[PDB]
């Protein structure tokens, strides 16, 4: 008899109409990319049970042969002396591939539909990763399925990220993109987490449905995203974005965006500061013990809470970046403050667990917000970049640049941080602030041009245009 | 490149707006009154653990005094011989005080919003819910607690079927309401199931918190109900229903709605056909533990498709309702065909179990089925009546009468199953068939009329108006 409208209903009425859209797209992606790292995750849980010393884990009686130095428990390309090498050379050759092919996803990118694209990307993302785990049922002990597989498999997962920030780089504008992709970047340690959980389950067992399930979920995404996927914000006919400046421009060449004046630098920025996050990672069971000696548990529970402090460092740096309209000095004044807590780090912890979480939330903090801010702010700025003038299209080709130059430092991670370790286990720590000395001298030109431009911007005393 | 919308924002986009709130309500109370049947299901499983006779469930050495006969392991108001008889009562004040009070919860609902009255409603009934169940925790022994707790929460739950179909009465027009709400009426096995399998999760164990979590949830979707509920298709200002024929009519006094033509014969009809499905679930474990001689574990199988087979026969009820336009003709075959088919369940249930499987679906068809038609169809169709020529409102007094009347059914059923069961378990068995000859006879006036105006549209060769 009184209507009076609900609270809810109220609340929801007053968003416009595209202002969900815009909602939409950056849930849906959000999805998407995290269902790329669910299916990376399950060759890093399975790594301790294709070799498995037989120490523990007592024999049913079969055989009693030879004593079974590490074969009766084992899988058998992964059994002998040399397991290291082999599980190394797996890992490598995905690593590898994603690196190199992800420079042709860029083009491939611009010269198709982004639906067309993005679903058959995800279908085969899935295929090559569950084979992994059916080569198990069908029992199959060769070198060469496990490394050609990896092969296909970096190769197809390269299809993701030129296509999830060109979405949600067509519907915002330039208003607010260190916030909103700051916060929405928490999908990449979703992925991670979700997938070390669901990996986790079938391991100590049968290990080849721990590549089956993340390999399907995976395929069923990628036709959820063939069926609600809105690439162009012209498309529903609501409004197109914030971006200044019947027929579509014609993709940029890929010598044209190198000629983009930033670039050929944040990108190799970038190819140094993924390598400190890799490095510092590597170097800190190595840490825990031979200084610490904390456990054996806590070398696990302390990498969750270093990719904590990224996820709190780049909606940080977003928010600076945003309200003070400079990109990259953000990005060096958050990575020349990491050195010196890094050494205050090495010189405070070696105390209890209660110095270990206010140090390593501040380190994920300083070393994994510049490479989020880098991979997304910048790189969905210099592809809408006004040098273009509108008559060109390059937005997958740049977001190929910078992330596959930042793959190239997570290559060569494992090849140099197996070199310099049998010369001493603290000579990486070396090669750390090394890498943070280069990542920061690759700036110093774009942070001379964000200075100089606020002298012509702060000097005038609120002047005109 | 090229846009081509994709086929789930194409096939989403074909539906008109007024026909996405006519979705959102339908599912909306699809889960307001899954949770009314959360909440009444923790009585009927720790109904076994308030005695838990110590056969089994050996004895922690605290005490060894007069051999503890059924009052180590019990609870103690409930652990001497009279413990049928005490567990009897709790569960009576229930049924007494919710088929009572529900005549009053119909004369609130017209004269009271009912989105202020059927999310107080809620609240109090997780309340008084939860204190059943934390009378664990004070560790409290005495009759009058869970007695007056049990007469409060019968008064009070009775707040939500008159508010849920008086809101899917004023969307919906009559063109479908015997295949929508047929559809619709699963969320009374749902509920029942959903409360099956969490009260039964902390039972042999701490009993007290089978009370407390579905008291919780009913809490929480009581203010998720105060936040998106319209309760009117003119508040969003889209459409008025299919009812043919500022202010707001006044309700209807309760002298009046017995006034409508067929209230107080569907009334009596539900009266004696929800006994009819009562009295047969309580004799068939006496027929399988005396006759059929299956085990212990089928006896709670077989009620589950009891159930299955309401949900089967309330769709199909409604199909032949709809399409032939005779309510109370098919409320009449089908529960004429059921005593036979009982017989035969009786003579053939002796068999295996493929016998118990194509028989008792059909039971619960032919026995659920029109207690679902009448207490939704016909109860919001003589609502909207014709004669009360749109100068009333009398929505929630009639689905008040009805069910109402009906609960009386299930409140003198544990009344008379006690009475004439020690002078032998086949007694019930007549029971059974006498309720199933006056739940028919009392639809005979309804049946001629039902026929009589085929006569009068048959005969005239497709006629005027």
């Amino acid at each position: 008899m009184r209507s009076s409208l609900a609270p809810g209903v109220w609340f929801f009425r007053a968003f416009s109409r595209d202002s969900w859209f815009r909602g939409l797209i950056l849930l849906l992606t959000f999805l998407i990319y995290a269902c790329y790292h669910m299916s990376r995750k399950p060759i890093s849980i399975v790594k301790s049970r294709l070799h498995q010393n037989c120490s523990e884990q007592i024999k049913p009686i079969n055989d009693t042969h030879s004593l079974n130095d590490t074969m009766w428990c084992s899988w058998a390309p992964f059994d002998k002396d040399n397991y290291k090498e082999l599980l190394g050379g797996v890992d490598n050759a995905f690593l590898i591939a994603y690196a190199i092919g992800m420079f042709i996803s860029g083009v491939f990118g611009e010269r198709l539909p982004l639906r067309y694209y993005l679903s058959a990307g995800m279908l085969l993302s899935g295929l090559f990763t569950s084979l992994f785990g059916l080569g198990y049922f069908w029992n199959i002990h060769e070198l060469w399925y496990f490394v050609v597989i990896q092969v296909c498999n970096g190769l197809v997962q390269t299809t993701g990220w030129p296509s999830v920030v060109t979405c949600v780089g067509n519907w915002f504008g330039k208003g607010k993109r260190g916030f909103i992709m700051g916060i929405w970047n928490s999908h990449t340690s979703v992925g991670n987490i979700l997938g070390s959980l669901i990996a986790g389950i079938w391991v100590n067992g049968q290990w080849g449905l721990s590549f089956i399930v993340p390999g399907i979920i995976t395929a069923v995404m990628g036709v959820i995203t063939f069926l609600f996927l809105i690439e162009h914000p012209e498309d529903v006919d609501c409004a197109p974005p914030q971006h200044h400046g019947c027929e579509e421009p014609a993709a940029i060449s890929f010598f044209g965006a190198l000629r983009i004046p930033g670039v050929v630098e944040f990108s190799l920025c970038l190819l140094f500061a993924k390598l400190v996050s890799y490095t510092f990672l590597y170097w800190l069971p190595l840490y825990i013990a031979n200084v610490a000696h904390f456990s054996a548990k806590e070398a696990g529970d302390l990498s969750t809470l270093f990719d904590v402090g990224g996820i709190i460092g780049g909606i940080v740096a977003g928010l600076v970046s945003d309200y003070t309209n400079g990109r990259a000095t953000t990005c060096c004044v958050m990575l020349i403050l990491a050195a010196p807590m890094m050494f205050l780090y090495n010189y405070i912890g070696q105390d209890g667990i209660a110095s270990s979480i206010v140090m390593l939330i501040i380190c994920g903090g300083l070393v994994n917000g510049p490479y989020a801010l880098i991979t997304t702010a910048v790189s969905a700025d210099l592809g809408t970049h006004k040098s273009l003038k509108g008559n060109a299209k390059a937005l997958s080709t740049v977001t190929a640049i910078i992330d596959g130059t930042g793959s190239i430092g997570a290559a060569l991670g494992p090849l140099l941080a197996g070199l310099i370790s049998p010369t001493g286990w603290n000579n990486v720590f070396y090669m750390l602030i090394s890498a943070d000395v280069l990542a920061c001298l690759l700036l110093c030109r774009l942070v001379y041009k964000e200075i100089l431009a606020w002298k012509v911007s702060l000097s005038r005393g609120s002047g005109y245009k």
